[PDB]
């Protein structure tokens, strides 16, 4: 039996303790996951690159490494864009890309501030302490995503409870897959709804969009929002909830960026890299015999690109476990790497931004009113984090 995959984190901001000898010695290695399988570990940042580039990798893997019963859970299909493989990937991907621009992410600042700001004027109001996760880091960039897609407020909670439901390591496939079927009954009602009643927003951009071959249906438009916005409602919330913990817990970095706010691009990708919060890694599944890191992969084995791993490389920068906002940044793998790079990282980056600009400088002496060693880390989730952050800051006389 190959050794399991190192789990365990003897510092909550850190890759599990065993990774570093791992990646040093073989970063392409077997190795036995949470479901008991073996398989492909890959950890190093050169090797991650490497296998994530190269398009002989499918996405549809045989295992689900990641959950105790190993079990695959079913995925949707075209426009998810997550599942799929070239070449129906590509013109989807492109399809989506048409109207979900960068450019318009970039017109969103505006809405972004002002939802933020509307967060921090309740959290003052009711003062503190207060849980950053309940208040702040789970409700922005759902508001966010949820206004880009026109979704009334009143159903909103119900898609913030679905990610809470389905994106988790502890359960089985049928606890997974009835929380993605509840989705499927949302995205139902909002396809249907945007059909009938078009708007300011993106599904009925995507109606009218340029499509010569009649891809764009119902089907396609829920597999597309349901990826959207549960991809955009989870990681940014982990990132914000994370980012302010590590912060809060390292003083002289936060006061890097008291000093000054125009440092938080820098601090944002120094944040990403750092956190890595996909922390279990991306799986893939060769489609023939291919050499890895100079390792023969036989056609049909799966693999884990665990980008955790990887943006800790020594390889890839210097004293890489020092957490330091000043840093140049770097090409991370937060985002992954690829063809299926996340199509969201701008969006993902304008919210980070004005949320931790906005955070430091409007929570007067903001800080932690939990030590560290007391929270919930988020080890039974796909994405890393913490399930809870209390915080206190200096009282308005
Ligand atoms: C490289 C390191 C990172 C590895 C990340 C690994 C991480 C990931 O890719 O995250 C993305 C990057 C961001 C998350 C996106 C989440 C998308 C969810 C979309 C859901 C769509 C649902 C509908 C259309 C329903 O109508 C029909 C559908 O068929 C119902 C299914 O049941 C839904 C599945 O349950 C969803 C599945 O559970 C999510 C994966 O589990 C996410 C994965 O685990
Ligand atoms: C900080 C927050 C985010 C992180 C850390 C993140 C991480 C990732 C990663 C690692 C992947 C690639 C998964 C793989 O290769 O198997 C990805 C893909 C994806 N992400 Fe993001 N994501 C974030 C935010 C967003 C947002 C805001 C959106 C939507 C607006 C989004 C939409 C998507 C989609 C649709 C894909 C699939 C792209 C494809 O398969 O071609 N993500 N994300």
């Amino acid at each position: 039996d190959a050794p399991t995959v190192p789990k365990a984190r003897s510092c909550p901001f850190l890759p599990p303790d065993g990774i570093a000898d791992i990646r040093a010695a073989a970063p392409v290695t077997r190795a036995t996951f949470t479901s008991g399988h073996e398989a492909w570990l890959v950890t190093g940042y050169e090797e991650v690159r490497a296998l994530l580039r190269d398009s002989s990798f499918s996405v549809q893997v045989p295992h689900a490494l990641h959950t105790q019963d190993g079990v695959v859970t079913q995925k949707p299909g075209r426009g998810s864009l997550l599942w799929q493989d070239e070449p129906e990937h590509t013109s989807d991907r492109k399809l989506l890309a048409k109207e979900f621009t960068v450019r318009r992410m970039q017109a969103l600042r505006p809405n972004i501030q002002r939802i933020v700001d509307e967060h921090l004027d309740a959290i003052e109001a009711r003062g503190g302490p207060v849980d950053l996760v309940k208040t702040f880091a789970n409700a922005v960039p759902s508001m966010v995503i949820s206004d880009l897609f026109g979704v009334p407020v009143e159903r909103r909670a119900e898609f913030q409870d679905i990610a809470e439901a389905m994106m988790r390591v502890d359960q089985d496939a049928a606890a997974t897959e009835a929380a993605g079927m509840r989705l499927g009954g949302l995205l139902y009602q909002l396809v249907q709804e945007r059909r009938a009643n078009p708007g300011d927003d993106l599904i009925s951009a995507l109606i009218t969009t340029e499509d010569p071959d009649g891809v764009v249906d119902d089907m396609f438009l829920m597999n597309a929002a349901g990826t959207l916005l549960i991809a955009a409602h989870d990681t940014t919330a982990c990132m914000i909830g994370l980012g302010t913990a590590l912060l809060l817990d390292s003083p002289d970095q936060l006061a890097l960026l008291r000093e000054d706010p125009s440092l938080v691009g820098n601090a944002v990708e120094e944040l990403l890299r750092y956190l890595t919060i996909g922390q279990f890694g991306g799986e893939r599944v060769a489609t023939r015999d291919v050499e890895l890191g100079g390792v023969r992969i036989a056609k049909g084995e799966q693999v884990v690109a665990h980008v955790l791993a990887a943006d800790f490389d020594p390889a890839f920068v210097e004293e890489p476990e020092r957490f330091d906002i000043t840093r140049r940044p770097a090409p991370h793998l937060a985002f992954g790497f690829g063809a299926h790079q996340c199509i969201g990282q701008q969006l993902a980056r304008i919210e980070l931004q004005i949320v931790f600009e906005t955070l430091f400088r409007r929570l007067p002496g903001l800080r932690l009113a939990k030590p560290v060693e007391e929270l919930r880390f988020r080890h039974d989730m796909v994405f890393y984090g913490v399930h809870e952050l209390p915080v206190t800051w200096h009282h308005h006389h």
